[PDB]
């Protein structure tokens, strides 16, 4: 689709080749582009967050941030948590507080991805 993370972006930390196919592997998970498709975003930019709140969603989509790594050196977070967080960050597309309409929404996403 056109409903997929345009560019991918990771620091300059040690292993930033895991960094990347971190990110590759969020763009390419069925459950993501399966959501992305149907609620029709397109993110222009998905980047890693630097290490030292897991992402954040800046203007509806234009920009996604994951924070991919719990230290400077090695440490990466579970997919399965950074997954529910770009998720979280996607659900933020359409609900900008934690309300009771984010939590609904959010649970449906996750449910289709
Ligand atoms: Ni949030």
């Amino acid at each position: 689709s056109i409903y997929t993370f345009n560019e991918l972006v990771v620091l300059d930390y040690p292993h930033k080749d895991r960094a990347l196919r971190y990110l590759e592997r969020l763009r390419d998970d069925t459950g993501i582009k399966k959501i992305m498709d149907s609620h029709r975003w397109t993110v222009p930019l998905l980047s890693e967050m630097d290490p030292a709140t897991l992402g954040l969603n800046h203007n509806q989509g234009a920009h996604i941030e994951l924070r991919l790594r719990t230290d400077r050196y090695d440490g990466f977070r579970d997919y399965k948590t950074v997954k529910s967080t770009l998720i979280h960050q996607l659900t933020h597309n359409v609900h900008g507080e934690h309300d009771s309409s984010f939590w609904e929404l959010f649970r449906q996403l996750t449910k289709e991805a």
